[PDB]
């Protein structure tokens, strides 16, 4: 039997995913401190999956930069080095500014079945796709 080869490694794949998940509902948290008695149960939960959608969608834009990073590594990469990029995009993207434009525009999403499916699902085996 043939294996197919994976086009990165899956503990590297769940660490960057782990970590960028982590760091986004880190942002999250400190945005529903101040606003979420205004918000419903189910607007709450549709933040979150709004955080791992947007992991999902934004995936490949992350890759071109973490290929980058190894790169310069000057060795071999590890499961810390993903580790480590993966909590850095986690802190860097500034997610409130698009919590903030969904409340006040009226444009949290209708909380759906398959967003609850995502939400319910370990960090590690949320879906990405490489471009």
């Amino acid at each position: 039997h043939y294996v197919e080869p994976k086009f990165l490694n899956k503990a590297f794949e769940v660490a960057l995913k782990v970590q960028i998940i982590a760091g986004f509902d880190r942002g999250l948290v400190k945005w529903l401190r101040v606003h979420g008695r205004t918000l419903s149960t189910v607007q709450k939960k549709a933040l979150y999956f709004v955080n791992r959608r947007y992991m999902q969608t934004h995936w490949a834009n992350y890759m071109l930069w973490i290929n980058k990073k190894i790169d310069a590594l000057g060795r071999t990469p590890v499961v810390g080095d993903y580790t480590r990029l993966g909590a850095e995009i986690g802190r860097r993207i500034d997610m409130a500014y698009f919590y903030d434009f969904l409340k006040d525009k009226n444009m949290i999403p209708k909380y759906l079945p398959y967003m609850e499916e995502i939400n319910r699902m370990r960090p590690a085996d949320v879906p990405v796709k490489y471009m």
